[PDB]
């Protein structure tokens, strides 16, 4: 829902004494992130690095309204171990609107494929392989099943809004900052933004279309994300009225260059021309936990 939505204080308000902000963590034209420590959020005696949205300098009604609505949505959803998890707040008289999330120190998870593509083997201690592939698939579908169940729509869904935290464990999120329409031309370097265009199901081109079945659409290019250790999908292709023409008609990525069969197979499936006949997230979950399983049995 929305800012208006009830909100349990004593569930969710942490105290600002308690938070040490440190450096940034991404900043755009409305809201920026800030790296923490947090004492005790989590009701145990330690110190917990946290991430803190809040309102940059000069924020006007419609983006504190904006924060507070994804404060709610952020409770609405609830916890899943692979979707951003909301901790706390700091709503209170006295200080700055701060939303606090989990940090997941290996950031998203495009940049993080990209920098192991050295350290990539099928089946090398700090080695990724096929087993983390389709475990950090298995789990992004794991984290949509249940945003899908809770009746939410990501509508973005990129292995850049896919952040990879201690243990192997991906949390699937939505920024909401905007970073690379914001970004000083100065700094921008080739990787920092993408088009989301090259994520968006047919459907979601010419209808403006957006439900569960086009995030499977979306599903299947982020798994080409991942088993292209983080490439950028239609290499060359220039995205025109063209390629939208070519994409309704039935013209597909090929596969790519880490990929298995089956995993290819499970992307030409995602890709299917009618969102109907696209698997769910439910069946992705399935298929994916028994190609996990027979990835690691032996022999
Ligand atoms: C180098 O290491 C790193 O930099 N590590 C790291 N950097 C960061 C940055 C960070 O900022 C964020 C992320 C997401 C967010 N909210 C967000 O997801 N909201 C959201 C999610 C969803 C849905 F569907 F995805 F679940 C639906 C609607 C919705 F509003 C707020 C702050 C959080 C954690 C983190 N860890």
């Amino acid at each position: 829902h929305c800012e208006r939505l009830p909100y349990d204080a004593s569930k969710w308000e942490f105290p600002r004494d308690r938070l040490n902000l440190g450096k940034p963590l991404g900043r755009g034209a409305f809201g920026q992130v800030i790296e923490a420590d947090a004492f005790g959020i989590d009701k145990t005696a330690t110190c917990r690095t946290v991430a803190v949205k809040m309102l940059k300098e000069g924020a006007t009604h419609s983006e504190h309204r904006a924060l507070m609505s994804e404060l709610k949505i952020l409770i609405h959803i609830g916890h899943h171990l692979n979707v951003v998890n909301l901790l706390g707040a700091c709503t209170k008289p006295g200080g700055p609107l701060m939303v606090i999330v989990e940090f997941c120190k290996f950031g998203n998870l495009s940049t993080y494929l990209r920098s192991k593509r050295n350290e990539f083997v099928p089946y090398y201690k700090d080695f990724l392989t096929l087993e983390h592939l389709i475990c950090y698939s298995f789990q992004v579908a794991k984290g949509m099943e249940f945003l899908a169940s809770r009746k939410c729509i990501h509508r973005d869904l990129a292995a850049r809004n896919i952040l990879l935290s201690e243990k192997n464990v991906v949390k699937i999120c939505d920024f909401g900052l905007a970073r690379d329409i914001y970004k000083d031309p100065d700094y921008v370097r080739k990787g920092d933004a993408r088009l989301p265009l090259k994520w968006m199901a047919p459907e979601t081109i010419f209808d403006r279309v957006y439900t569960i079945q086009s995030d499977v659409w979306s599903f299947g290019v982020l798994l080409w994300e991942i088993f292209s250790l983080g490439a950028s999908p239609y290499p060359g292709v220039k995205i025109d009225e063209e390629f939208c023409r070519r994409l309704k008609e039935g013209t597909r990525m090929r596969a790519p260059d880490y990929t298995t069969p089956e995993m290819y197979q499970t992307m030409l499936d995602c890709w299917h021309g009618e969102p109907s006949q696209r698997p769910t997230f439910s069946e992705l979950v399935e298929h994916l936990g028994n190609l996990l399983q027979a990835n690691a049995q032996q022999d």
